[PDB]
């Protein structure tokens, strides 16, 4: 949980299909965040969630009113989609982001309800200024990774 985030690249296989993986995200992504051994410093309380190009997805917090905390780049309609993260330094949504980075995410389809995910995130060390702060209200907890509470609950 440093306070700097550098590219990293990880990969897990979950008991999943590519189409829930993202119905999940737009169906409750907020719903799961919290689990009961980990507790979220701010509660969630709504969230807005569109498909499309160059999309976005809003969540509401008790403290915090509408604002966007993530972006898409494009989806491709067999199981692949790159996706770009938009969030301010005070968790705020602006027209362009000056510290923007890009995301690199793939989903294969695996029968017996399972689903393989590559998420990479580069040149996110762009926002700095405590970017990792930031996610820290999203929630980036270490012994709870987010394999653990997100994929069991699916
Ligand atoms: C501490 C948060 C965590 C789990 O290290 C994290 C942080 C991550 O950076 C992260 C990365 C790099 C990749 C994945 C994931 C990543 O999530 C990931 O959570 C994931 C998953 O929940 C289910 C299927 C695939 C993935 C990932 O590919």
């Amino acid at each position: 949980m440093p306070e700097e985030i550098p590219d990293v690249r990880k990969s897990v296989v979950v008991a999943a299909s590519v189409e829930h993986c993202f119905e999940v995200f737009t169906s409750r992504p907020a719903d799961w965040w919290p689990p009961s051994h980990v507790l979220v410093k701010k509660e969630r309380a709504g969230l807005a969630f569109e498909p499309f190009v160059g999309g976005r997805y809003y969540e509401w917090d008790i403290d915090g009113t509408e604002i966007v905390w993530g972006r898409i780049l494009e989806w491709d309609p067999p199981h692949r989609l790159a996706m770009t993260w938009r969030i301010d330094g005070h968790w705020q949504s602006v027209p362009d982001d000056d510290r923007a980075s890009e995301i690199e995410v793939d989903f294969v389809p695996n029968g017996s309800g399972g689903t393989r995910v590559e998420l990479a995130h580069v040149k996110l060390h762009r926002h700095g200024d405590g970017a990792w702060n930031i996610h820290k209200a999203l929630d980036g907890p270490s012994p709870g990774e987010t394999l653990a509470r997100f994929a069991n609950v699916i």
